[PDB]
């Protein structure tokens, strides 16, 4: 009877209990969000099927007779701005998707990511060197945020003097508040103008960075990245390239800090960090929901999703489905996390997984290694969770360097 409003506090306050209640009733239920009807998928089997069903399109640019396609994530976005944000792998369906992903896969490799390991370690050490030996500091502004932003900038050839503004615009983009739709759309245009210039500079002065490489990437069959494709891929790589890791590092720091046994365990055993990263992602997936558009009627979990429906796959909620992950509310750094959906599922499976695990592992290892008595600077229940279903995270986290 009562259709859930994804804007309500129920989805930002102890929201996993809310997901649990829904999943129990119907793993595929109708919901309201940003003034339109949608379907929320909270069951694991259902979410995995949904992401595996190509009839559920990822392309917001496709047009359908009498329909006005509206992806929640592009709230306040002019059409040209949307196109700049949506002409990449994550916003494409095969065959376009296939060639774009393959072309980008030729340069965004494990080798290139591993080559960065030394940089990630040095950047991590320099940031930690600067916070001191004691007292309180905001681990986000001083570590979780600056590390990923510097790494992605180095990967995409973004000179130092051009790194002080986009962080602000990206932040605004993560929140989908109807009240600030205009400010959100304007932050998006700034990002677009920033990318257009970056591409211009890189075309004019090539380097050994990923963007320079993508500008040259080609293949007999796949062809190459068109100007629009190159610009849009660069844009997403920039944002998705750091915001996710910022969430991972912040949430991971908070989780380990608020779970004595898990904290104590990690401090005693190092080789437990890698799986901890996986469990941190399973427990509180940054990309809580991922959007899809039903190009045809699609039945998921026995529910007929009508054609033209907006579908929100609750990746995060799927990771807490007790049917897939027993005692889903227990943060256990030793649990077998195989199968979680925090990196997606299917053809759109995260392309940056290698880099994310590298950053998370290097960051958490260094932080908890450098400060053995690190502790939260506030009560666990007082942490402020970013109000976003697009990318969950923590934007301010006080910590006591010496306990
Ligand atoms: C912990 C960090 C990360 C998480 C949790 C994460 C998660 C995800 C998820 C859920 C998807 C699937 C989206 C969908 O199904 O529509 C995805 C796709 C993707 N991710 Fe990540 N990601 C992370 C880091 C990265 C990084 C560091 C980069 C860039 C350097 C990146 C680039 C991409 C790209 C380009 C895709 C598009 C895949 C495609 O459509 O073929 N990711 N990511
Ligand atoms: C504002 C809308 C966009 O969001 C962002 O770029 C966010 C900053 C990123 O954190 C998102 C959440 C990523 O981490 C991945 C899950 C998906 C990504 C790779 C896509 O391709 C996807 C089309 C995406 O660009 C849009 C949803």
């Amino acid at each position: 009877t009562t259709v859930p409003d994804l804007e309500s506090d129920s989805f930002h306050v102890d929201w996993y209990r809310t997901y649990a209640e829904l999943r129990e009733t119907a793993p595929v239920t109708p919901v309201r969000f940003l003034g339109q009807d949608a379907w929320l998928v909270t069951g694991y089997d259902e979410a995995k099927a949904a992401l595996s069903d190509l009839r559920l399109s990822s392309d917001p640019k496709k047009k359908y007779p009498g329909v006005e396609v509206e992806f929640p994530a592009y709230l306040g976005f002019p059409e040209d701005v949307r196109n700049y944000f949506a002409t990449n792998m994550g916003t494409s369906d095969p065959p376009t998707h296939t060639r774009l992903r393959k072309l980008v896969s030729q340069e965004f490799t494990v080798r290139r990511v591993e080559a960065m390991r030394p940089r990630v370690e040095q950047i991590t050490a320099e940031l930690l060197d600067e916070v001191g030996d004691s007292g309180v500091v905001d681990i986000v502004d001083r570590f979780a945020h600056p590390l990923p932003i510097k790494v992605i900038c180095e990967l995409l050839g973004v000179d130092e003097k051009y790194r002080g503004e986009f962080g602000r615009w990206s932040s605004e983009i993560l929140v989908m508040d109807p009240e600030r739709a205009e400010q959100r759309g304007q932050a998006a245009r700034e990002v677009v103008n920033f990318i257009l210039d970056l591409v211009e500079r890189r075309r004019t002065e090539p380097g050994d960075d990923l963007l320079s490489a993508l500008i040259r990437v080609q293949d007999d069959d796949d062809g190459r990245l068109s100007a629009d494709e190159l610009t849009s891929i660069a844009l997403v790589l920039l944002l998705a390239g750091f915001e996710t890791s910022v969430s991972l590092i912040g949430i991971g720091t908070y989780l380990l800090l608020t779970h004595p046994d898990q904290l104590a365990l990690v401090r005693r055993d190092p080789s437990a960090l890698p799986n901890a990263v996986e469990e941190i992602l399973r427990y509180i997936a940054p990309p809580e929901t991922t959007t899809r558009f039903a190009a045809e009627e699609v039945e998921i979990g026995g529910v007929a999703i009508p054609q033209y429906s907006t579908v929100l796959v609750a990746n995060g909620a799927a990771n807490r489905d007790p049917k897939q992950f027993p005692d889903p509310h227990r943060f256990d750094v030793t649990r077998d996390t195989r199968g979680h959906l925090s990196f997606g599922q299917g053809i759109h499976f995260c392309m940056g997984r290698p880099l994310a695990k590298l950053e998370g592992e290097v960051a958490l290892r260094a932080l908890f290694g450098r400060f053995p008595a690190l502790s939260l600077g506030i009560d666990a229940d007082d942490v402020v969770w970013r109000r976003s279903l697009l990318l969950r995270g923590i934007d301010h986290l006080p910590v006591r360097l010496d306990g």
